[PDB]
């Protein structure tokens, strides 16, 4: 999908977009007050090299922040995640693939309310993209989850293991 920044509200000030990745926003803008998903899903970041707290924009026009009830200003990295066919995950209780193993097929509203885990340690990303959340209903700080072997929570760019929820990315068109 596509994708169009605006630093001011009312999709105003600071005008740039992409089709691709951007791992460092620095030289083209610091935030984004409004923003327009043209298409896809695009995993934002409070800081460049893919750090800091995730952002997960779905295709729309928001014509301020706060239309999605956003976290911080803090736009200074982006992520494409294209469609995915299938999706197939593996919660695990330690980090290294260890301990309770609980593979996952389907968008969890609440893990806390499902398998009673509010933090996990490691994931498996079996196939597929998902993306893992901070708080339930699919709120708080948004950690995109690759089709791959999550070692630990410091994988996915994540200062701490708090999971409570998760959902399948979908390429909205």
């Amino acid at each position: 999908g596509k994708i169009t920044f605006y630093e001011d509200r009312a999709f105003q000030g600071r005008s740039y977009e992409t089709t691709t990745d951007c791992p460092n926003l620095q030289p083209y803008f610091s935030r984004c007050n409004s923003i327009r998903v043209e298409s896809g899903c695009w995993m934002l970041y409070e800081r460049p090299n893919y750090q800091g707290q995730q952002y997960l924009l779905r295709r729309g026009e928001y014509p301020d922040y706060q239309q999605w009830m956003g976290l911080s200003d803090s736009i200074r990295s982006c992520c494409l995640i294209p469609q995915t066919v299938s999706h197939r995950l593996r919660l695990y209780e330690r980090e290294d693939h260890k301990g309770l193993m609980m593979e996952l097929s389907e968008d969890c509203p609440s893990i806390q309310d499902r398998f009673h885990l509010s933090e996990i340690r490691s994931l498996h990303v079996l196939e597929g993209c998902w993306v893992l959340y901070e708080l339930p209903n699919y709120r708080g700080r948004q950690y995109l989850l690759r089709p791959q072997e999550y070692r630990r929570c410091q994988d996915w760019g994540a200062m701490d293991a708090k999971a409570g929820s998760l959902r399948r990315v979908v390429d909205l068109y």
